[PDB]
C-alpha cells in the first residue's frame, strides 16, 4: 500500500542530493560573480548547514514531529523557495561587468563605497540557509515514517534503496551543471556575440543561477505529491561522550569528512588551477563517471558487509582497510602535479627571466615601466613564448588587431628573448593553455580520483553500522543523531571555512572589487594550492586513520 510514500521520498532524496551538488558546482561562480574571497565562499557554502544546525535547536526546545508527510512536504517546498531566493540575486544585481594598450603616447597626465552589492552575497548566504531550514525535515523524519510503516527489515533496507536511488540526482545534477556552467551568467540578455571571456578564462562565471532555478523548481515539483499523501537529553549526551570510544569515533570521523568536504567544495577550483581544465568538464567526468562507480562502491560495500559475515572488530577493520586504500590513492594526486604558470611579474619579474620572493610589490621592468597604466587589471593575453602576461599594457604591446574576433597584440615590449628576434611577439587574449602533458595528466587525476571515491564509498555504510555497535543498545537513536549534528556542523561550516582561508593565502593576484577591496582570485600559485589542498586534505585523512588504528586496537581488547 504505501508505494506513494516511498516514491515521493524518493523524489525528495534526489531533489536534496541535486540541490547539494548545484551548490558546490556554483561555487566556482558565485565566488567569482560575487567577486568574494574563498573564505566567505567557503561561509555561504556552510550556511546551509548554519541552517541545518538552526532547524535542529528550535525543534529540540520548543518543537517536536506532527504529521510526518505533510511536514516533509513544507520542508521541500521551503527548499524549492531557498533554491529560488538563491537564484533571485541575479536579476536585481546588474550586468556582470583593460584591453588598453601602451600609453607611453601620454604620460604625467562614494557610491561604490556605499555599495549594497557589496554585501548581496548576502541573499545567497541567506537563500543557502533557508534551503538548510528547508532540508533537515527530510531524512530523519522520512526515516522515522517508514519505521512507522515496515515490516521485519524494511525501514534500514530502505533507506538503502532510497539512498541508491538518490544517487540519480548527482547525476543530473552534474549534468545540468556541466550545461549551464557553459553559458554565460547573462545567458539571454546580452548578445553572446560580444562577451570575449572563454570558460577557460578566470573571469568566467557560468549560469549559476540556471543552476539554483532549476533546483528549486525540481524541489517544489518534489514537494508536491507529499500533500494528499495520508488522507534525559543531556544526561545521554554524557553518556554518549563518557564511551570513550564513542568519542574516538566521532573525532575519527569529523576529521575524514572535513577532508571530504574541503575536496569536494574545492575540487573544482583545483582542477581549473592546476591542470587546464574548465568547470564544464570537471562537471561532467564527475557526473558521468564517477557516480556510477561511486554508487557501484557504495553497494559493493554494503554487500561485502552482509555477505562475509564481518562482526564488530572486524567491521571496524574492515572500514579502516577501506582508509588505507583511499589514503594510499590519494597520496598519489601528489605524484601526477604540474609545473606552475609562468605569470610575468607574478611568480616571476616582469622581464620574464627572474623569478622572486614576493608576488606582491614587484618592481616594474624596463619593458613594463615607462608603460605606466594600472597594476590591478587581469586581463591576461600569452605570448609567443608561452609564459602568462598580467595586461596588454603590462605586457608593453603598442598594437592591437582589433575588436575583432582574435584579438592579437603585437609590438609586445617584453618578450624581449633573443632567440625569437627575427620572430614576432604577438600575444593573444587568455592565458594560454597547459602543455598537453598536463592535460595527459588530467586523466590520470579523474582515475585516481575514481578509485578513491570508490574506496571511500566502500566504507560509507560501515560508519552507520559501526556507530550503533559502539554504543549502548539504548542510546543508539541519541547517539546517531549527535553524530550526524557534530559532522554537519563542524565539518560543514568550518571546513569549507578554513580550507578557503588557506587557499586564500596561496592566492597571487586579486581584483579590485567595486571600491577597492580584495574581491576575487584571478590566479593561484598553483604547487602551494596543492600543498594547501592536497596536504591540509591528507592530514586529515591520516590522523583519522591513526586514530582508527587505535580505536581497533582499542576494540579488539573490549571484546576479548
Ligand atoms: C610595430 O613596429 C614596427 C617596426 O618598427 C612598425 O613598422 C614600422 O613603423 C614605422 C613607422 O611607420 C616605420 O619603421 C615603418 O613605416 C614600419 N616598418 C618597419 C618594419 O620598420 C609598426 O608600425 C609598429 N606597429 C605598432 C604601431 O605597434
Ligand atoms: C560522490 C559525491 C560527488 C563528489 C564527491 C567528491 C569528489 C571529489 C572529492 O575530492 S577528490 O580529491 O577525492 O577528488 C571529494 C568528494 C567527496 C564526496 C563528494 C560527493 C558525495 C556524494 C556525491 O555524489
Ligand atoms: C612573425 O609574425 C609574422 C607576421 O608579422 C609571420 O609572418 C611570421 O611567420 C612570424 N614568425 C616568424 C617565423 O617570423
Amino acid at each position: 500500500g504505501l508505494k506513494m510514500f516511498l516514491a515521493a521520498l524518493s523524489l525528495s532524496f534526489i531533489a536534496k542530493t541535486l540541490g547539494a551538488i548545484i551548490m558546490k558546482s556554483s561555487i566556482i561562480h558565485i565566488e567569482r560573480r560575487f567577486e568574494i574571497s574563498s573564505s566567505l565562499v567557503g561561509f555561504i557554502d556552510g550556511s546551509f548547514e548554519i541552517g541545518n544546525l538552526l532547524v535542529i535547536v528550535f525543534v529540540s526546545y520548543f518543537g517536536s514531529k506532527l504529521h510526518r508527510p505533510k511536514l516533509i512536504g513544507i520542508g521541500c517546498f521551503i527548499m524549492g523557495i531557498g533554491g529560488v531566493l538563491t537564484a533571485l540575486p541575479h536579476f536585481f544585481m546588474g550586468y556582470y561587468r583593460t584591453l588598453s594598450t601602451c600609453l607611453i603616447n601620454q604620460i604625467l597626465s562614494k557610491g561604490c563605497l556605499k555599495e549594497s552589492g557589496s554585501y548581496m552575497w548576502i541573499y545567497v548566504f541567506m537563500g543557502n540557509m533557508l534551503r538548510g531550514i528547508g532540508e533537515t525535515p527530510i531524512v530523519p523524519l522520512g526515516l522515522s515514517y517508514i519505521d512507522d510503516f515496515a515490516k521485519e527489515g524494511h525501514s534500514s533496507l530502505y533507506l538503502g534503496i532510497l539512498n541508491a536511488i538518490a544517487m540519480i540526482g548527482p547525476i543530473i545534477g552534474f549534468t545540468l551543471g556541466s550545461l549551464f556552467s557553459k553559458m554565460y551568467v547573462d545567458i539571454g540578455y546580452v548578445d553572446l556575440s560580444t562577451i570575449r571571456i572563454t570558460p577557460t578564462d578566470s573571469r568566467w562565471v557560468g549560469a549559476w543561477w540556471l543552476n539554483f532555478l532549476v533546483s528549486g523548481l525540481f524541489s517544489i515539483i518534489s514537494s508536491i505529491p507529499f500533500f494528499f499523501l495520508p488522507q534525559g537529553f543531556f544526561q545521554s549526551f554524557k553518556s554518549i561522550l563518557t564511551n570513550p570510544l564513542y568519542v574516538m569515533f566521532v573525532l575519527l570521523t569529523l576529521l575524514q569528512v572535513s577532508s571530504y568536504i574541503g575536496a569536494f567544495t574545492y575540487v573544482f577550483k583545483y582542477v581549473e588551477q592546476q591542470y587546464g581544465q574548465p568547470s564544464s568538464k570537471a562537471n561532467i567526468l564527475l557526473g558521468v563517471i564517477t557516480i556510477p562507480i561511486f554508487a557501484s562502491g557504495m553497494f559493493l560495500g554494503g554487500y561485502i558487509i552482509k555477505k562475509f559475515k564481518l562482526n564488530t572488530v572486524g567491521i571496524a577493520k574492515f572500514s579502516c582497510f577501506t582508509a588505507v586504500m583511499s589514503l594510499s590513492f590519494y597520496l598519489l594526486y601528489f605524484f601526477i602535479l604540474c609545473e606552475n604558470k609562468s605569470v610575468a611579474g607574478l611568480t616571476m619579474t616582469y622581464d620574464g627571466n627572474n623569478p622572486v620572493t614576493s608576488h606582491r610589490d614587484v618592481p616594474l621592468s624596463y619593458c613594463n615601466s615607462d608603460c605606466n597604466c594600472d597594476e590591478s587589471q587581469w586581463e591576461p593575453v600569452c605570448g609567443n613564448n608561452g609564459i602568462t602576461y598580467i595586461s596588454p599594457c603590462l605586457a608593453g604591446c603598442k598594437s592591437s588587431s582589433g575588436n575583432k574576433k582574435p584579438i592579437v597584440f603585437y609590438n609586445c615590449s617584453c618578450l624581449e628573448v633573443t632567440g625569437l628576434q627575427n620572430r614576432n611577439y604577438s600575444a593573444h587574449l587568455g592565458e594560454c593553455p597547459r602543455d598537453d602533458a598536463c592535460t595527459r595528466k588530467f586523466y590520470f587525476f579523474v582515475a585516481i580520483q575514481v578509485l578513491n571515491l570508490f574506496f571511500s564509498a566502500l566504507g560509507g555504510t560501515s560508519h552507520v553500522m559501526l556507530i550503533v555497535k559502539i554504543v549502548q543498545p539504548e542510546l543508539k537513536s541519541l547517539a546517531l543523531g549527535f553524530h550526524s549534528m557534530v559532522i554537519r556542523a563542524l565539518g560543514g561550516i568550518l571546513a569549507p571555512i578554513y580550507f578557503g582561508a588557506l587557499i586564500d593565502t596561496t592566492c597571487i593576484k586579486w581584483s579590485t572589487n567595486n571600491c577597492g577591496t580584495r574581491g576575487s582570485c584571478r590566479t593561484y600559485n598553483s604547487t602551494s594550492f596543492s600543498r594547501v589542498y592536497l596536504g591540509l586534505s591528507s592530514m586529515l585523512r591520516v590522523s583519522s586513520l591513526v586514530l582508527y588504528i587505535i580505536l581497533i586496537y582499542a576494540m579488539k581488547k573490549k571484546y576479548q
